[PDB]
């Protein structure tokens, strides 16, 4: 896609504004907005110059470039509105801003180029969420809470009246045997398919393999992949998209990994590969599972890389109530083709070459999909350029096999110690990990820490 | 104490129900309760027959032995009662049972005598607590709080009403500059001084040195140190004291490190010595802060062993809530004389040489005292025998110092791989210690952790 | 009084506890408790420990030693007590701790003997405060309250029940002509004269002079004066029995300057004179007023030093409310006769010589009586030594007259700017002053500050 | 002047908009305790015969002598200036001691923190302004304009030579002063500037200063602030 691409485009829907879409650190998308008409040639030459304290995120004038391929229709908001990713830029040197994740993503895809190894990786992501009628919460001195609510969620099967006053009508229990039961045991059907229409209008493409799906109030629907920084962009307008067609139908929707205790957390499954001239790299019919030694080297790198890589692929607190010590969490540091319990699979593609591609099961939607593909594409490429040889596979369902750490705390320490990886070509440099680092530490992990937990009061008040 | 004085207290208060009293595990006393009538000498030579699944806490039969020592009117129970505490023994063989704390702490005095070290540990405990209103709590499938609640508690300035509809009459908010003001500030002095009436009737010794204390809802009241099981058993009745005045005025109490997000904790101050034949051994002009070569081991056996110790003298999730890396946190493993950061403080006693002792200011309420006394003599005496030569003190308040973990599966992680001075003398078993890990790890450490955070939601919902 | 008449006291009113009281920096009272039992000759002679980040109100042992004259039966107290103030020294020197008030006040009296000029300061506190029946107040993101309420108050004539539901039953008005009505429009004539009594009982001395008077909510009993430092003493017990006579009779009295808007604030009138050798220095038949040169010097003194000493006399953000630039407010920096408007007034005593003394006007209730006094003193003695010749005096009721300035954090520059009388002798050190100028600053004056006040929504929200 | 007519306007299209929606606009510098107040940054720049006036290659952050006469102006005058940019007790909530605010007498190219910052625009030279970011929407802004005009005009005539400026990030650097009452006080004393040409008169100045003293400094000042209940309702 080119900029005429996109002037014709703006044209044809009669666009009223423009909206100027930025990526920071944690993962939040960050706009403003222009009038449709001083969106022109000399944006994609010069760019957009805006204040660079608002750029950055903290308390200096930075410029933004579009990038033609993210151009889109907005849904959702009433007067006509283009949005447009950008890359930040020095606006002196024109230097990419090394602190904004697309230019990150940009990076990786550059370097990649650069070792000889491949010219595309591709990246095809699987992300859950729940729909909820309605979230709250707070942390006082004395006291704090937190309560989601869905009319539907099966902890409501007693209540006398609904929400607004209405009957109960039942079909709330979720029962053995079967997560995606029909209608009315699916009691989001028509919001679901709404997604699933927007996401289509939006440019997504769904073909062979690609399904709307849906277990009490959690859903998911996947699409085609897409090369590294490109197939992240996808993901922010995929969780953009579910937002707001929940927020438009008066709903509320978190892609937050561990919502509810004791029901399903979720997940995002990382469909990896790479390519050169038009060719795939990864298959080999004599290797096991299909896998070349370029693939086997790429699980080496995901494999030794995981307790750090997850600083960027679990990034959050809450990650950890989902990769939990005692479960079917993806948290075994193997590969396996069978085992729904191990960090990559390989999954089932037979003998077509094109197909083969390794599935990081571990990573999760609650941070940034700009840094946590660059990451694993890194761990891969110094799998690779290093020979490292995974431990053996395993196909069958004890201390013999290694778990990924099981606190935020403990994978950041892990980055600290190991982030070498990342730094390569330049792609990550030691100052944003640093700052990576100080981030998660102050205003996440610390912030968790210091407050009383309310089962702590279930423990501990009557000691 | 003798078993005589203890027939002469019964029939001369006109006692007309004995409780027999033993403690479990985690710290907590248990009862069940005889006639009076049937109190006499074959409790005392023979002791008591009760169900041993019963008195061990999980799903045999169990013999139990008083403590004449241990005897007291128990001022609360409407009808006249006698409490002792019992020692657990196997009933054929006559064995101390070697998961009764109250043994454990036997084990412990006999032990430092059969060592020729000394004859008599000595400990003195300042224990804190809260006063409260109201406590409730829950934890759901969608949701879950705590809250903790007092009239007189500095959140509440704005109530236009009491709980009770009564005016808000002020003096709530906590000043700076001074921590104990006098009423109508001190909202608690006449429960207080309830508190105080009942510990002297209960032969509680309140002389030079001891006080009563209040700040805001937070309270302790110190009293005279004893030898380490009757100091043990002494906490135990001071709770005993604490908990009940407090629920026969309409009020809850409790001993958790912190209920409290941003307001001070409560901490168990532990004060220490070892005599022999009457005279002290901590005392040497000559050493620095007046400390015998056997007190300065002592301390290198607190301070070498302090990471696995904390696994008995701060055992609950809650207690690293108080234990926290960036405050006057009793956290750094160094001895001082005005540091009011250190593990271990030496008071300032001047010359005299009865006085000399070393205060282990990390400790806190929510544990087992008969364990963490034992714990901590152990750790001294290992400290003595292997002449452990601590860090040089530090007499002024970087990356030099270091650390008590943070988190209580890191004590457990390091009880785990460091209990050899325990078992000296088969004080503790490793039956008992790995029992500990288990309980700690299954019942506490992971059901806090599987259960997201009210403020992860706030972090987090939107990611 | 001595040692043996308090010990004396204790037995004859068989005292169960002793309240350790100690003031700090602000003005409140601190205070533990110990058994009678533990109150012998040894607490006289050798003083109580305690910590000393406890006893210094900031976060090192030290050492308390009682004042004879403090002691008196609690009178609100169920368990019997005997409070007594004591003075904070360091346990190793026995030096006085610089910082205890109380002290200050002691080396302001023994500082007077050695500069020759009088072996006795005398100070007279008339201090008033308002009785309410509640107060409430919050301070938040997006709002900000407060509310002082009484059933009398003038502003609930039109209340159609009482807060309890009883009926209004009138005689709430305030009327022109008279400020002090008897009942009914005295709606608190049992509760004052419950506090009469208290401070009659309490050792308070009531002769020719001294009153109750009451006017709205608002009331004022005088009492005879004292030597300095006991006559802050007094202070301290006035407000102490004051505030607790109310709170035992289901109301809550302030101190603060100003509690109402539209309606007397209240203020602390500070009588002084000097004596030496049994005999009164102020007096002379041939000056202005019956006034020395030595009674005129210290008002050149008072006058000269008003915009300093005001940070002790009128320490707080709210004394300004009260000290206004429009009214009858004792803010003119001269001395008068007649003139209800000077800080310094000369009450008329005729050709007596022993009554002839100073009014300082301007201080008020919200500070440290202590330091104030301290402070006034120090004015005087500066005054007297450097000869300072005070304006001309003014007997009728204008650029031409000096102001006291209008704000705390004025008074704080002025402090910063001019404390050099304050240190002769040692009373206040630059350390205590430098002390007392950070914490306004950053507890009191900066906190106001940047709070928006909600007048300036009435004034501006629609710019 | 058609710029002042602009925000008003602006101001007017804004709160009503609100209005017909459900919803109420406020421009008060400092409605939010503990989050960002509100200010109004104030672009400048004079021209003459179709050219503009402060743009030079060889002066610091390209600009002429008689930009930086301005500017000299501009941070001499300040103190008294702020009695028509930051008309408002609230206003003085957001002009803050200890934070970001603009309120460090300097100009500046990098540092959001001074009170004339040099906006970077290159080498085309009809770009050059200066920004003032003391300012806020709380009063007038045909006063605010003309005043700061004023102030710009007497640094020009008078060739008044700013302070160095200041690129990085104690004592040495003068502050706005921190009440309303202060700079009504620094208003009164030096308005010289204001009159020339008669464009403000004495009159309106005294009016202007009676006004802020009777009606908005003394009604706030007399009345207790929450805060003071919390500090002081137990002394
Ligand atoms: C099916 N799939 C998914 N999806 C699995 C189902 O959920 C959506 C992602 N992700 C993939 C793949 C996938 O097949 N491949 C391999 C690949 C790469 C490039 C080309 Cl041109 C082709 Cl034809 C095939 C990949 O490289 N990735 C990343
Ligand atoms: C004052 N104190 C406290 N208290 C400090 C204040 O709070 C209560 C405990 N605990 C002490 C001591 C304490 O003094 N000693 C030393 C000790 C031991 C035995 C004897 Cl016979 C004597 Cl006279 C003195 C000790 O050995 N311990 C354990
Ligand atoms: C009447 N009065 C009041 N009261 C005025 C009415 O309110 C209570 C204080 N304060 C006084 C006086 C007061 O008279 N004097 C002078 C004074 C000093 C010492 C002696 Cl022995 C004598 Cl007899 C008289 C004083 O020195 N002070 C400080
Ligand atoms: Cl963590
Ligand atoms: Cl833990
Ligand atoms: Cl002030
Ligand atoms: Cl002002």
């Amino acid at each position: 896609k080119t900029p005429d691409d996109v002037f014709k485009l703006a044209k044809d829907e009669k666009v009223e504004y423009v909206d100027v879409r930025f990526c920071d650190l944690p993962g939040i998308m960050q706009h403003f907005t222009i009038p449709a008409s001083a969106f022109d040639k000399s944006v994609f030459d010069d760019g957009l110059a805006f204040d660079g304290s608002s750029i950055r995120g903290f308390q200096s004038d930075m410029l933004l470039l579009p990038d033609p391929e993210t151009a889109r229709i907005d849904p959702f908001r009433a007067a006509k509105t283009l949005n447009i990713n950008f890359f930040v830029h020095d606006p002196f040197t024109l230097e990419p801003y090394s602190r904004d994740p697309r230019n990150i993503a940009r990076k990786a895809e550059n370097y990649l180029i650069s070792t000889g190894i491949a010219d595309t990786a591709y990246f095809g992501a699987e992300a859950e969420f729940y729909i909820f009628d309605s979230v709250s919460f707070d942390s006082r001195a004395n006291g704090s809470f937190y309560e989601v609510d869905a009319i539907s969620g099966w902890w409501n099967t007693g209540a006398a009246t609904e929400a607004d006053g209405s009957p109960n009508r039942g079909y709330k229990v979720r029962h053995k045997g079967g997560y995606f039961p029909v209608a009315p045991n699916d009691q989001y059907v028509d919001l679901r398919d709404k997604m699933l229409t927007n996401l289509i209008n939006s440019g997504f493409i769904l073909e062979k393999g690609h399904h709307e799906v849906g277990s009490g109030g959690q859903a998911e629907i996947n699409y085609q992949f897409n090369s590294l920084l490109h197939a992240a962009d996808d993901m922010q307008l995929y969780k953009y998209i579910i937002k707001n067609t929940a927020w438009q139908n008066g709903k509320t929707v978190t892609f937050m990994p561990k919502p509810l205790f004791g029901d399903n957390g979720s997940g995002m499954h990382c469909h990896q590969s790479l390519w050169k001239d038009g060719a795939p790299l990864m298959y080999d019919e004599t290797g096991y599972a299909g896998l070349s030694d370029t693939a086997r080297h790429y699980i080496g790198g995901l494999l030794h890389h995981a307790p750090s890589l997850l600083a960027f692929t679990n990034p959050t607190v809450n990650s950890y109530k989902r990769l939990v010590p005692g479960y079917e969490a993806p948290i075994n540091l193997v590969y396996s083709q069978r085992n729904r319990s191990a960090c990559v699979r390989i999954p089932i593609t037979g003998s077509n070459p094109k197909a083969k591609r390794l599935e990081f099961r571990s990573p999760d939607s609650s941070g940034n999909p700009y840094l946590a593909f660059s990451a694993m594409l890194m761990a891969g490429l110094d799998g690779i350029k290093n020979k490292i040889e995974p431990q053996a596979p395993v196909d069958k369902d004890a201390a013999s096999i290694p778990q990924t750490p099981t606190q935020l705390s403990d994978v950041i320490d892990r980055l600290e110690a190991d982030h070498e990886y990342l730094t390569e070509g330049g792609v990550f440099t030691n100052d944003l990990i640093e700052t990576w680092i100080s981030f998660k530490r102050e205003n996440e992990i610390e912030p968790v820490n210091i407050r009383p937990h309310p089962y702590e009061f279930a423990l501990y008040y009557d000691v």
